């Protein structure tokens, strides 16, 4: 499913993801949009530690496969990475969540980094009436 900018405003905004953890709604739209272009089916393999981003928000492997030996250490997902892609975004959305409270936050994404840290996020929220 590929959201239209304002209809996945909205749906993050009823999600409870405007502020969450500080981040705002802006800045989680930024996000979503830097990384998978809002498409919930998009996956990346990350050649170099043998792992792969899911979906909308591109949430490592790490989360929901969970690295069968030396786990590093994080906030696991209650999900398959499978659900990761479904249209409805709301275990997504679960997820990403838990993904925040780690020791990188939202710097845990490079191209939130790099496409929106201290960038105009307001553009990506205008005219949707959240």
């Amino acid at each position: 499913k590929v959201f239209e900018r304002c209809e996945l405003a909205r749906t993050l905004k009823r999600l409870g993801m405007d502020g969450y953890r500080g981040i705002s709604l802006a800045n989680w739209m930024c996000l979503a949009k830097w990384e998978s272009g809002y498409n919930t089916r998009a996956t990346n393999y990350n050649a170099g530690d043998r792992s792969t981003d899911y979906g909308i928000f591109q949430i490592n492997s790490r989360y929901c496969a969970n690295d069968g030996k030396t786990p590093g250490a994080v906030n696991a997902c209650h999900l398959s990475c499978s659900a990761l892609l479904q249209d409805n975004i709301a275990d997504a959305v679960a997820c990403a969540k838990r993904v925040v409270r780690d020791p990188q936050g939202i710097r845990a994404w490079v191209a939130w980094r790099n496409r929106c840290q201290n960038r105009d996020v307001r553009q990506y929220v205008q005219g949707c009436g959240v």
